[PDB]
Order: C-alpha cells, then sequence, then structure tokens
C-alpha cells in the first residue's frame, strides 16, 4: 500500500504515513487574486538556464522527472523573494484526465489542464537532501499550462514519452532547454509552502508564474498515455496526479505585480 492518487490511496489518506499532510504550510493553495498583497520590495526573478545539463527522463510512478546535472552552478534561479542560489535538479507535471483539471495550485477557483513544477535547491546546504530538511531550502518554478495552440519547446519532452511508459524505466535525455517552457512575463505570486507529494516537507518557496503556456490538445493526450504501474503489470493511467488545494492557514500570498 504505497501512496498514490487512487481511491485507496490517494491524497485523502497520505496523513496516515506522512502527519505533515495536516501541517501549517503544506501546498497547493488556491491563489485568491483580490485578497494576494503587490509587495513593491520584491525583485524580479532571475532565471540563468543558457548553460543547462539534462541527463535523463525517468517514469517513478508518480510522473515523469526530467533530471538535471546539479554539481555545479549551471541552471540557476536567484532573485525574487529568494536569497542567495538555487539550482536546477529536475522538472516535472502534474496533469489530469480532462482538459477541465489537472493543476495544483488554483487561481481564483479555476483549474488548468497541468502544472509544471521546476525544482530548484539551495546551494548553501550543499545537496538536495540536506535542503528539504530546512524552511528555505527549496525553490519551486510553478507553470500553468492552458489546452490552445501546441508549445514548440515541449515537442521534444512528448515524443520520448512512449520509450518511458511504465513505472522505472529511464531514458538519456540530453540536450534539452528549459527555456523553451517559459512564458514570455516573469511576473509572479509567491508564498511559503510545501512539496506536494509525500513526504511533503515543508522546505518550499513557491514561485508561480501568471502567465499560462499553451500546449495542443494533442500534447496532453500523450501525457495521458503514460502509466502508473510498472512493465507486465495490469495497467492504471497516470492522470490525475495532483494533490487537491490545502487550506492557507496563517500565510499571505505576495504578488511581484498590481
Ligand atoms: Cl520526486
Ligand atoms: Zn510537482
Amino acid at each position: 500500500h504505497h501512496w498514490g492518487y487512487g481511491k485507496h490511496n490517494g491524497p485523502e489518506h497520505w496523513h496516515k504515513d506522512f502527519p505533515i499532510a495536516k501541517g501549517e504550510r503544506q501546498s497547493p493553495v488556491d491563489i485568491d487574486t483580490h485578497t494576494a498583497k503587490y509587495d513593491p520590495s520584491l525583485k524580479p526573478l532571475s532565471v540563468s538556464y543558457d548553460q543547462a545539463t539534462s541527463l535523463r527522463i525517468l517514469n517513478n510512478g508518480h510522473a515523469f522527472n526530467v533530471e538535471f546535472d546539479d554539481s555545479q552552478d549551471k541552471a540557476v534561479l536567484k532573485g525574487g523573494p529568494l536569497d542567495g542560489t538555487y539550482r536546477l535538479i529536475q522538472f516535472h507535471f502534474h496533469w489530469g484526465s480532462l482538459d477541465g483539471q489537472g493543476s495544483e495550485h488554483t487561481v481564483d477557483k479555476k483549474k488548468y489542464a497541468a502544472e509544471l513544477h521546476l525544482v530548484h535547491w539551495n546551494t548553501k546546504y550543499g545537496d538536495f537532501g540536506k535542503a528539504v530538511q530546512q524552511p528555505d531550502g527549496l525553490a519551486v518554478l510553478g507553470i500553468f499550462l492552458k489546452v490552445g495552440s501546441a508549445k514548440p519547446g515541449l515537442q521534444k519532452v512528448v515524443d520520448v514519452l512512449d520509450s518511458i511508459k511504465t513505472k522505472g524505466k529511464s531514458a538519456d535525455f540530453t540536450n534539452f532547454d528549459p527555456r523553451g517552457l517559459l512564458p514570455e512575463s516573469l511576473d509572479y505570486w509567491t508564498y511559503p509552502g510545501s512539496l506536494t507529494t509525500p513526504p511533503l516537507l515543508e522546505c518550499v518557496t513557491w514561485i508561480v508564474l501568471k502567465e499560462p503556456i499553451s500546449v495542443s490538445s494533442e500534447q496532453v493526450l500523450k501525457f495521458r498515455k503514460l502509466n502508473f504501474n510498472g512493465e507486465g503489470e495490469p495497467e492504471e493511467l497516470m492522470v490525475d496526479n495532483w494533490r487537491p488545494a490545502q487550506p492557507l492557514k496563517n500565510r499571505q500570498i505576495k504578488a511581484s505585480f498590481k
């Protein structure tokens, strides 16, 4: 009985193995755009992904991750609400069975078709595993996807998904440029929160971009052909791998824009 997204092991069950599921700084949340406070002290984000080195793509049974070489300061995020330099380690997505759901964060209760997470860790802590134990250990860039026109920069990703259909499969995935996934504007909301999968550690500064990117219906359809299960086991389609919005409790969402 490992956690997942089904009826018997899904997010409303996670608290039994991970009591921090009911904590004070759980993610994701609904971003109420009228209640978010403009904070003119927030700096622009600085995303330096020109030297990024992708290595590999892996189906880990909950999502697919694209992994980057984080042994040096090659793809980093700084600025915004952050102090110091955060290195990119992986990205992944959450998506739905239908185009009207899939995102983890919502905006005035609006759900998007999917959500991209670019996960970065604070270099002062030396490695990813030490970083997840700290309140300012991680910074996740969240980007909403809506269905419309195709995103050329994502096509490379969707074309290898056939080679990692089932849990545990990996494939070489070099020379992928994550700059092709960014929107035009870098305006954002930010709030302190958590990983949205177990172990749900409260170590994340969330930076959620206001402007979604567009993907085509055909592109998101290929995500939905992946499997939660391993090879040879009964087929369960990897769909609806998103955690519902959690209570904001004592937190303020700040916006970089008015
Ligand atoms: Cl993971
Ligand atoms: Zn995620």
